[PDB]
């Protein structure tokens, strides 16, 4: 596989370290997110899940390292976010409980995903998540110890939920530049109409403290999954697809341009 075999459409990120761009393959005519690597400016590979990006090809260049991946054709889930102000709590369950099921997949096999947020959570055509490696909310014990563990995806996990219930970050009311002391030391607030099952989960979901945290415990996801938020939900059907999406994305196939804009 090379570059001549791609035809370039738009830009869709910019790192320190390259770039990411939305293509198309020629002899297949199907969309990809092709992320270009600046070698010098310095995995994927084998975890598969369906709410995950796969990785297509790689390839690198003389100098660069391409990531041919899939690309999800419903919007970004930021946008479809916008647009409704917030969602139902059934609707962000079916979300979670999406993210919840790759978190649990990844972290079995020694990961941490570092990058859940809202951002990285695009909508396929039938309005499945799809978690793609393409102001920030650091979990705690990453502002202060600098420390990645398995337990700040589940942090990131809590700031998606109650932005996608809540309609807004935890501290969207006060200045970006007190946002370290504040994720540090300011205890999260919650709206009065949220359910008390709800209320709950982000209570568990926010928790400063990673050994505290629900998903901070050794049994991982098992704390998070038998939430009582979590009660509605069929794990081994999420993972199967078989739950109906609650919305749906709004595109004839996966070549529908549509939602690239």
């Amino acid at each position: 596989v090379t570059m001549n075999d791609f035809d370039y459409l738009k830009l869709l990120g910019k790192g320190t370290f390259g770039k990411v761009i939305l293509v198309r393959e020629k002899a297949t005519g199907r969309y990809y997110a092709m992320k270009i690597l600046r070698k010098e400016v310095i995995v994927l590979q084998n975890t598969r899940h369906p709410f995950l990006t796969a990785l297509k090809y790689a390839f690198q260049t003389h100098d660069r390292l391409c990531f041919v991946m899939e690309y999800a054709n419903g919007g970004e889930l930021f946008f479809h976010l916008s647009r409704e102000r917030v969602f139902t709590e059934e609707r962000a369950r079916f979300y979670g409980a999406e993210i919840v099921s790759a978190l649990e997949y990844l972290h079995s096999r020694d990961v941490v995903y570092r990058d859940i947020k809202l951002e990285n959570l695009m909508l396929d055509k039938d309005g499945h998540i799809k978690i793609t490696d393409f102001p920030e909310y650091l979990a705690p014990e990453v502002l202060e110890d600098n420390d990645y563990g398995r337990a700040v995806d589940w942090w990131g996990l809590g700031v998606v939920m109650y932005e996608m219930m809540c309609g807004r970050l935890p501290f969207y009311n006060q200045d970006h530049e007190r946002l370290f002391e504040l994720i540090l030391m300011e205890e999260i607030r919650f709206p009065r109409t949220l359910s008390p099952e709800a209320k709950s989960l982000l209570a568990g979901l926010l928790k400063k403290d990673p050994k505290q945290r629900l998903g901070g415990g050794p049994s991982d996801a098992k704390e998070v999954m038998e939430h009582r938020f979590f009660l509605s939900i069929n794990w081994q059907d999420v993972v199967q697809k078989k739950l109906l999406p609650p919305f749906k994305p709004q595109v004839t196939s996966e070549v529908d341009t549509r939602y690239f804009d």
